[PDB]
């Protein structure tokens, strides 16, 4: 156990068959649940205190709920004794991911009143997700109508598009934003016996055309339909979170792309024992652009079982960003990123996507 | 010791008080602080002005209870000293004036809930209100509010009637014992006020928070329950415990008196050779006065609605002297008080007479 | 003359035998008058620049206004020459006292859309004390009307009501308050012939039931009627001001109790050169409350022709806010109370409110 | 000789109009007032007042930082037959920007009314109707012709309208400076117009000579108000110098008559004869106290009575500490000394004489 | 290569012909395109984050845009393969246009609702040439109603004017605004066979009576019609963006003043390593006014294939600023002026305005 860390890889990974979770991740569900009016999950309510006090950028709220919502799912799966609690906690985050706050940008950017409205697929696709794990968890047929107009919805977009896909918000295409797209049909499917996951193939053809570059294992950036402009850089996290998402669906594929993924960006330094991983080609650089490489290729190697990987990852991202548990919760003094209590989170937990799917039931 | 520094009063001044008839310097300077200056003091006008809480920089969503746990210190004042009784009923009416004004309840509206913080649910304002009315009225004799009272009363009883779990919640799908205590304690002051038998709820209440939100062993309650998922969240909360023990000690004794001792086991560090104790907020730490920060002011309540001097005096020599209290114009201020809602919760465990006191309040 | 000093108290209460004011007065008068925009008594309109530039309150103005007026209202006594530039000034002073500014806080506080309505003597007793003391010092009818319907309205409260007097705001009787609503009564009266005065006995015989401590000779802080309460406070800004609106009205009334009063609550010190005033029993601390226990005990010395208090109070108070005169203007570099320039000015020219209500014609 | 901070000679500056150029650092203020995009105060005719901002002029101050630049301007066109052409273009922005709600809204903000042209605003409405008349002096357009004709009738109207000699600055606040404006814009448009406005002047000219001058010491009293007949009984340098100065332009033997024993009430000359500055008021050795801008006035004063001495000792006070430097051809001051401040010093630098600008010759 | 360099000269001139982009200038499309949200090409939305991050003042941005697009269109032409992308970034580059945040000026000023009006030259003239440009670029017709539209105005505007051209805001006439109207006629005569570019010859012919001093080879600052005036100082910004302009539709009008151009502005120094631009005459200092004098220059000698000067300029103004490549993205620690990447960035590309409208298809 380094300094800076809180348990060890064997213990994260071990969890699922212990069924129990670590009492770090005790003490970050403590966090997330345990102060009255500031804890992330205290409310229903359109009431966002802890994002204020951690400073998130209103336009990063929608991902921090999501990526809670993610690792939510997985508690369950892992420790039936928390999987009410679990299932509370998800209630809420569909709740919060509801209000104005988090899904106003698409209003103040000049697109439309009705966030649920054609091509916003950066929030649709997030919450259609969530409104199947949260059934999938507790049975509740709460958002269930929604669930299916939201879902019918993206899938009639898919239908009318002449690519394969859903573009993020107006002519901006990112294989990230469809996967979690892709991903809440095959969530669907498994509620209702349906059959929308059916477009996956077409998708997973098209994005291995010009969006991959498949020596290097890496997408690039972003994709535009009306110039049919491919960005001309590769991105690390964005590749990092589709092939994780990807794994559930189609394990083949992110298999594949792995190793070379890892050839492409993740430096491992220390004599072995850290690893960072870098935005983008051309450069020694790591965690550029929006800082996420290194924790999305956390959760990637705990989705492909990489443990080597995951320990190298925690070493570099958790000791710099000072942890400490105050009355058994879980506070860093020092994050090194946007989104950074999520996606460690997320990555402690994370159970496979395709084992959210194969949720056993209430 | 008997004074250590940073101490005001001995622990056998503030429990004489009330066979003294007369509140202790100390409290008197508290009033002072509650009623004394122009604008500024928090029980100066009925009106909608909040500069008291402006300059002690309480959030918005802490006003009700300050106002709250100070009307109920007040209740006490008037029990103590028939001299100030007049007085406490007088700063009651501007509580409750004030409990009613949109700055403190408006987060109801704010965060999506409803446009009327009387709606069901909101049990976390309107259980205060209520206990509130039933003690202006038992020490004034004023009917002023009386209408509202009953039906206030009646809401909260029909809420509790069309539950399939015994009580209400807080706020939406959130059940917190504290906060039922509140709202039941209430149908106690309006049953003493009016011959009712709102009250008989509790004992399925009492039944149910016992069967399930409770740790018996330990002596302490999970912080919060929620009926949509069946979630009892699984921490332990000192807090949670002793506020909610302190007011069941009201109506049924018994209760608080099995759990007590185990409470403290589980909880109360005592230190400093027994001249000190803090308390420590939930389980599988050594950390005191976590969460919230307030276990040990609310176990200061609850060790003066016990009689546990003991106790009483270790807690407040923890909690009084780092606050560094001083008096200035004979009157009382906290150079660094050590939590949310502190003058207002010392003042309460200073004066309280016990919640079953209270109920049996004689008339004026 | 001490260091801070302007004038000898010898030279303030010969003004008005010799009919003019002191330098010192005249350059108060300028800061009043003077610059552009910026001095208080400059415009009729609803700017307050003067009350912004000193951070005064807004529940303070209201306040401020009036003990200008009163001020000038001596003024206006003592030097023919300045008595139509007294009337200039208490017109302006009539005016911005019916901006919104100044009784707005009525509204906020959600007590009523009109401040003239049932229970706002704070607001009201000073209006009609100034609309009296213009039309005494101009001879002007400008505001007789308003004058005679807030008259007989303030009048009709006092009949009203089942102790003697009204309450400052709702639920809240404070003697200060009171005794300048009766005051303007007596005001009226020398205008205008009429009897609305008859009501003063009755209240100064309550006034010295549970509102007093006749031992001490001083008020108690507030009494409220709903419950029956007297804060069992005593305190000394209360009394100072009461017992001088009081000596204008029932001269034997504040002799009684000045004597004790200053016993009660005045500190001589520095070798009897100096004196400062305790707000109220049990305390060795000086002007605490709102501040303004010296201060008003200043007025009161003057009131009563008692020239060594008023000496000693002004030593104490004057020097330490660092008067200069630049331009022919006084500034404070330091004042040392809310309506500190206020009640200096008042104090220094007082010529008594009886003396006010014998005030002859224009 | 060039005494120390100083830009150019006194010589140089009343030189201006019979060597037709304006001075290296009038060039250089113009510059100020035109060059750079956006933040330059004449750039645009819209209701944008970025220059203003950075120089943090208080709105109040604003429509007097516009007509004082105005009446530079009318001098810079008389100077330099050049830079008429310019001058008019400014004026004509000068104007534009007066009418912005920015510069007039105070009236509304105090609660006085909604329209600035209504009934006594003529601290506003004296600068802008004698702006009007200036700018078609200058330029013979006819742009503003019909609202300079409303505006001279309705200021015309109020005067008829007293029982005193005058018209109120805002609401029962007379004052001198102010009605000299007002005054003199009659003239103007009479210069245009062939009308007979300006009979008004000698019953103005013979009420402010009673109760509001002190006639020994050369001095106005701050105000009048005629509600109560109230004189402020304190005497004004910057009132007098401003009143004076524009009173010299309709009735020279007036100023001349008051301008010396002015001087001796005011002016404090010093450093050997070689500086001067200028007390506000009696009964004190302070000097630009109130507003301060007594030296400031007293220096388009003495520029308008031909006063080269005086001139010269009061700028030789008031430009050095604001150490003025030119840089890319164009004048800032580091520490400016008061309000108002680049505008009177250009307006002094440059003014013709009020008079010469009412005989202003077309082009 | 001096330090605060990124590459030679000798690079930048070859990039054309290399059909590739320099690594800088990669670096520089990756601040532009890169990371999510806060890059200024991410969103067509009204969202303008790059610009708040910047400090950029509200009334610059129009031109930020306008000068990003210009280099875009040199892009475009300088590598094949990063056309998509730059037709791309000048797609948002005209939705960002038409953002209230961008035009609102015109309303905020008075002078109308609507920024298509009747001369305001200064926004639709930059408008209407991206609107062309973005057509020659990818063929897209998406705003080919729009930009038929607005074409026919702005020559409905010049036909009607006494004067040749139109002014820029009301009655201000500067010859850059002239100069990007004009040249956005040109543009769409390229795609349309029109012949709207007729009235260049007047244009150019009035420009070179009062507007131009002849020896000096330098414009003045402005015209104004309503009183005939011409400022009377020269500029060097508003000539070398004149210049540049105007060298793309007539070469010998540029050709015959850009020797005494830079004899009248240019300073060469430190051992002709470097060169600063005077910005008016009379002074010795560098870059006064709007300090843009030496980056338009800068844009000028690229325009006229003067490497030597470019060179020098840049010399002076890129190491003081101390550009930095972190993650393969170019920043600018300490930008020396307003629009500083923008006219860097359209420098080292610019093909000229000549060949951009000659651009061969897609
Ligand atoms: C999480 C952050 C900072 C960027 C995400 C980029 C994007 C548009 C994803 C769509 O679901
Ligand atoms: C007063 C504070 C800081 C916490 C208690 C909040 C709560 C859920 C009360 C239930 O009546
Ligand atoms: C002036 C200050 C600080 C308090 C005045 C108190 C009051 C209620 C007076 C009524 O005329
Ligand atoms: C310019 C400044 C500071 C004062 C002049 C104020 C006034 C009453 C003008 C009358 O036209
Ligand atoms: C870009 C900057 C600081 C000024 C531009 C001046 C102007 C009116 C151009 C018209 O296209």
């Amino acid at each position: 156990l380094p300094p800076g860390r809180l348990a060890t890889t064997e213990d994260y990974f071990a969890q699922q068959a212990k069924q129990a979770v670590t009492p770090d991740v005790m003490a970050q569900l403590a966090y997330m649940n345990y102060i009255d009016f500031i804890s992330p999950f205290y409310s229903r309510g359109c009431s966002f205190e802890a994002w204020e006090l951690k400073h998130t950028p209103q336009r990063v709220i929608k991902y921090s709920i999501a990526f809670y919502a993610y690792g939510l799912a997985s508690v369950a799966l892992i420790d039936p004794k928390l999987r009410a609690l679990a299932g509370h906690d998800l209630d809420i985050a569909v709740s919060k991911m509801k209000c104005k706050r988090v899904w106003g940008d698409w209003e103040e950017d000049g697109f439309g009143t009705d966030p649920i409205e054609k091509e916003n697929i950066m929030y649709k696709g997030h919450l259609n997700l969530m409104y199947g794990l949260y059934q999938l968890v507790t049975g509740s047929r709460r958002y269930e109508a929604e669930h299916a107009h939201l879902t019918r919805i993206i899938h009639d977009e898919i239908a009318a598009n002449p690519f394969a896909g859903i573009v993020c918000e107006p002519d901006n295409y990112f294989v990230q934003c469809n996967s979690v797209a892709y991903l809440s049909l095959w969530v669907y499917d498994r509620l209702h016996g349906t059959d929308y996951r059916a477009a996956t193939r077409a998708w997973l053809d098209f994005i291995q055309k010009d969006l991959i570059d498949p020596e290097r294992g890496a997408f690039y950036l972003s994709y535009h339909p009306e110039s049919g402009a491919v960005k001309p850089w590769i991105s690390a996290y964005t590749t990092a979170w589709t092939l994780a998402m990807v794994h559930g669906m189609d394990p083949a594929f992110s298999e594949r792309y792995y190793p070379r993924f890892k050839q492409t960006f993740v430096e491992v330094y220390d004599e072995g024992r850290k690893a960072r991983v870098r935005e983008t080609a051309g450069t020694d650089d790591a965690d550029g652009g929006v800082g996420l490489a290194s924790a999305f290729t956390l959760l990637l190697a705990r989705e492909m079982g990489d443990q080597q990987l995951f320990d190298q990852l925690l070493n570099h991202l958790e000791p710099p960003a000072k942890p400490s548990i105050v009355s058994a919760s879980l506070r860093y003094e020092h994050p090194g990123s946007l989104l950074f209590d999520e996606l460690l989170f997320l990555a402690k937990v994370h159970a496979g996507f395709g084992a959210l799917l194969r949720m056993p039931p209430p």
